[PDB]
């Protein structure tokens, strides 16, 4: 099942999982401080992932950076 | 199942899911602000995705820029 | 299952779904304003999709523009 | 399941599907005007597709233009 | 399931389907006029396809012209 | 299933299908005339194909000419 | 089923497993010391992996170095 | 399921099929004359194939000549 | 299923398999002497591999040296 | 299911099959003479293959010569 | 499953199979003499293979050499 790579470039980065199914909501928010990496998969409970803050992200489609503020 | 990456290039971008099945309507609209990144899958509930607002998008098939009015 | 990417290159583009089965009719028409992106899959209800209006399109087989007059 | 992309290079192109099974006949004819794009799959009901008129076509095996 | 692309480069091309199973015969023949394209699959009823006439042919294995 | 492209570069080319199973015998022989193309599969009834005559052949593994 | 390659570049790196399911919490931390390599999969119990401290990571998507503190 | 392409470089080439299962023994030998091509598959009955004669062979793994 | 290649560069390398399940603990420790190669898979019992000592490692994502 | 290509490079080359299962023993040894090709699969009966003699070998992992 | 390719580069090369299961023990040791090639699979009974001796190894992930 796919996964995404997130590296925080700053303190307080947020990787939020949104619930799978009929409803759409935040079920979990993982805080990442500067330099930490989170490797997260799409699962039965998570069908969309939002990154808040400055981070460096890798997926099967390539590299992208979110930006804070 | 496949997924799309959307980076908001401006405030208030909308990432909108359209219902799977015989009936077709928007079931959810995730608002993104400038620099935030949304990674979203095609699921049991979502069979088409619409982006409104200025964003940068990556999919299996290439990259695309959406633009606001 | 596969999807197509459509960017409207003018207001009023139409993205139309053709019914899966022994009959073929339009069951849905999604309207796109200039700059808006629709990412759409081939589903249990849709086995053919028709684009009307000027649009930039990307599929698994490459890019193509649609032109209407 | 595979699909074909068809862009009408003139008014009145026809995208015709042929019925899957022991019988072969046309079951449907989608007409395209100039510039319009049809993206169509192979289905439980369609196992062959015929395009008539001038069109620009894309498949897994490459590009091809039809001429009426 | 695999398919073939056939463009007729003259009138009267004929794309013939041969039956699947223990017996082998033509079960259909689709004529093509100059410039017409047929995109056809291998199916529960068709395990072999024969092209007669002048045609520009595309498959998984490459391009081929029939003469 | 996989298939084989066979174009005849002379008259009388023969595409022979051999039986799948514990016994091995030809069960069908499709005759090709110069220029014709035959696109056939491996199937429940055919597990080896033999080509007699001069032909241009394409498979998953590449081109190859037969001489007969 | 996918896996991640982790090499500690300093002592006291932790590779943390996040539980699969409606709840999300750390169920395990593997300590790595400088030069040690952990090769770990996504599983029935782990659906997200967090690396603390300096490490050199290889996944299907390429290379990345963690630099988190402590 | 896979196959091998075998072209006879001389008369009398022989493509032999060895049985699948606990016993190994040849169950067929298709003779090929100079120029003839045999396209054959690994099947329920064949788990190994021996070529005797001068043949040009094509597999998933590349080309090889038998001598 | 996936595997890793481990070449010991020094006597005493220790290849540790960690338990698949809710609990994580080493279930086996395989020691290698300098120059030996262990080729190991992920399996129903092993979901994580830990490598102590100086070794040369090959996986699907590339090469890496434990130190 | 995968296979390997074995070309004998001298008379008396030997292709040995090892049993699948808890026990491991040879259950068949197919002798090849100079220039002959054997194309063999991993099967329900064979989980490992040993080559004895001077042989040219192609697998999915590349070419190798036995000595 | 996948397989490894092992060629003995000296006499007495030992290819050891480790048991699949909750327990991990050697269940077999194939002895290889210089020049002999053993091509082995991961199986129902083998989940990990050890090579002792100077041997030339090919896997999906490339070549590697064990040294005696
Ligand atoms: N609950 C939605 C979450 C989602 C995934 N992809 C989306 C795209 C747009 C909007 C919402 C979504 C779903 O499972 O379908
Ligand atoms: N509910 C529709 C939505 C849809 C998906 N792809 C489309 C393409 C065109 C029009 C509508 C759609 C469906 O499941 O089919
Ligand atoms: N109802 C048709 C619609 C269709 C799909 N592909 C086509 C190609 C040509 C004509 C019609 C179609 C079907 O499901 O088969
Ligand atoms: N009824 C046919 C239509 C067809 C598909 N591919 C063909 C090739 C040649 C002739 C006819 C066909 C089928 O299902 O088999
Ligand atoms: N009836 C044959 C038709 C066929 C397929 N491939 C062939 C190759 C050679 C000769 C005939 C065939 C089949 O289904 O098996
Ligand atoms: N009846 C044999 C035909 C065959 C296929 N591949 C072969 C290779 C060699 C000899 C015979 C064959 C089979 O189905 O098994
Ligand atoms: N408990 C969560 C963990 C998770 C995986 N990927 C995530 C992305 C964001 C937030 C949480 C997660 C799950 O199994 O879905
Ligand atoms: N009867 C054997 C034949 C065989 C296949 N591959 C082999 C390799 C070596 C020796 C014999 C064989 C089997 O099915 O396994
Ligand atoms: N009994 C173990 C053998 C094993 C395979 N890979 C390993 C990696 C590390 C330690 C032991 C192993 C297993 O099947 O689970
Ligand atoms: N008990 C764990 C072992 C594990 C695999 N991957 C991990 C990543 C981090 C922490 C522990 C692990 C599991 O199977 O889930
Ligand atoms: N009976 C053993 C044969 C074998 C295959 N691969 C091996 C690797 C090493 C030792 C023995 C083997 C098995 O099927 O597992």
């Amino acid at each position: 099942s796919d996964f995404v790579v997130i590296k925080a470039l700053e303190d307080g980065v947020n990787v939020i999982g949104l619930t799978r199914g009929a409803d759409t909501r935040f079920h979990h928010s993982e805080k990442l401080d500067k330099g930490e990496v989170l490797i997260a998969q799409f699962t039965e409970h998570t069908s969309a992932i939002k990154v808040r803050g400055k981070a460096y992200i890798q997926t099967r489609h390539g590299v992208i950076e979110s930006e804070g503020k």
